[PDB]
């Protein structure tokens, strides 16, 4: 794939990840061909560790709104995210920026595509994943 | 920046990160302009949570080699990674694939650049960060 990075900041992040999984100072950062990195740490003594370092996602709660006093009928289960992402990218090419199942019940799903133009396209979909609305 | 993704797989990863920080099924995935995502989860009851989701790096130990029976004189401290990454990219443009301070003592530092050509350039540097060697 596109193995490697041009970012000192990323390499430093990868050194830092490894630095907290084992003792010793960093003596090698190496891109494996899957997408992961191997970092070698090395103690004053000469003890070598090898640390795998992967892209992770960390999730922290930001807000909260207790029960108004209805759950959701539909949801962004894995099926549903994959449908919307095709449907949306078919209708307009670019980066997906928003998916929601909030909607207005006859258009239950929404996606926002961002485009080279830096022009946002708010797309509206039927329960059956057909385009029913655009806003460019 | 390049806000968004064309990857259902990434959105599903982001939904999954959030799914494990709070209860409820996912009803919104939204890219914030820093680089993070907000996921809204929603319980059967109607309780909304918002979850921040960031790029993280996770580090797991892979191997180990106890003391042969010398630590490292030099190391890839943050200073040193930033020097090598410029020095290397100056000498040859592309993605950095390896940094090491193993070397042969008169060339204490090494970098590997990967290039559009898919041609690897193994570069060799003095303690003073000058190029002393290439291998194309
Ligand atoms: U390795
Ligand atoms: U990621
Ligand atoms: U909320
Ligand atoms: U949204
Ligand atoms: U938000
Ligand atoms: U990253
Ligand atoms: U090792
Ligand atoms: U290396
Ligand atoms: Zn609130
Ligand atoms: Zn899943
Ligand atoms: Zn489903
Ligand atoms: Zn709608
Ligand atoms: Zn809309
Ligand atoms: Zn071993
Ligand atoms: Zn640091
Ligand atoms: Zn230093
Ligand atoms: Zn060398
Ligand atoms: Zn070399």
């Amino acid at each position: 794939t596109g193995i490697g990075t041009a970012s000192a900041d990323e390499l430093i992040a990868i050194a830092d990840a490894a630095r907290g999984a084992a003792d010793g100072e960093v003596t090698s950062i190496d891109a494996k061909r899957d997408g992961t990195w191997e970092v070698q740490l090395t103690t004053a003594a000469g003890a070598e560790t090898e640390v795998r370092v992967d892209e992770a996602l960390v999730a922290s709660v930001t807000s909260t709104d207790a029960a108004d006093g209805t759950g959701p009928a539909l949801t962004l289960d894995d099926e549903t995210i994959r449908a919307l992402v095709s449907a949306a990218l078919a209708e307009a090419e670019g980066m997906i920026t928003d998916l929601d199942v909030d909607g207005d019940d006859v258009s239950p799903y929404d996606a926002s595509v961002l485009t080279s133009d830096n022009r946002s396209i708010d797309i509206d979909f039927s329960a059956d994943f057909a385009v029913v609305g655009t806003d460019i």
